């Protein structure tokens, strides 16, 4: 698995880190703080995180997100979104969770403003038209519940794309599963990988999202105009 990592499209742990890695970018109001990048903070709060360069597509990957989420507990319209979208630049459009609305590929949502309460809830577009924000949670194409707020110790979402188990999409929470499918085809591109966050103003509250690291890699780790469809 270290043979397979990306320090291209990884972000390092950010211990006595004085400045942002150079191969990523905040955005808004996320900042690096002492061992972590803050997404949002104080009131209705908005930030980024995208990788600069985008990464081309061709076979398996993993992907590991170590977040958390603190300072605040309730139901709430805010939201983190990780995103692995096809485009040539940082996606412009920042409607969706401090993201694009109309984006082709994947967006994995951690929120509590649904039905099903605190989720992780995995959303397709293929940038054709902007998904419907008022339909989201009606249209998730899989999610599982997830615990997410006023939690100490950081989750780690893990995201594989097995080309060689017929095109297995799976999302991890911690190593258990969240879910999975083959339904997914992302075709092959450059895609922009980063994460995005907002508190809302729901009771004025000042829940803050932090990232922590950010493995990449080449191959699926020990688990051994072209648009995104869903068949």
């Amino acid at each position: 698995d270290a043979s397979k990592l990306s320090s291209d499209y990884s972000l390092p742990d950010l211990i006595n880190t004085r400045k942002v890695p150079n191969n990523w970018q905040t955005g808004e109001q996320a900042s690096l703080e002492e061992g972590r990048i803050v997404l949002t903070s104080n009131q209705n709060s908005k930030g980024s995180l995208w990788l600069k360069q985008g990464f081309d597509l061709k076979d398996s990957f993993t992907m590991e997100w170590t977040f958390r989420s603190v300072g605040y507990s309730g139901q709430t319209d805010g939201g983190i979104s990780f995103w692995f979208v096809q485009d040539s630049n940082i996606p412009r459009d920042k409607q969706l969770y401090n993201g694009p609305v109309n984006y082709d590929g994947l967006q994995l949502l951690v929120d509590n403003n649904g039905p099903l309460g605190p989720t992780l809830r995995g959303q397709l577009n293929d940038g054709q038209k902007p998904v419907d924000k008022t339909k989201i949670y009606d249209q998730s194409f899989a999610s599982c519940l997830m615990g997410y707020q006023d939690s100490s110790v950081p989750s780690t979402i893990r995201v594989t794309y097995d080309l060689e188990d017929d095109n297995l999409l799976k999302v991890q929470v911690d190593n258990k599963v969240c879910f999975q499918t083959r339904k997914v085809r992302f075709p092959s591109g450059s895609y922009r990988i980063g994460v995005t966050a907002q508190n809302g103003a729901v009771n004025n509250n000042a829940e803050s999202f932090e990232i922590f690291k950010m493995q990449f890699f080449n191959g699926v780790i020990e688990d051994s105009k072209l648009i995104t469809k869903y068949i």
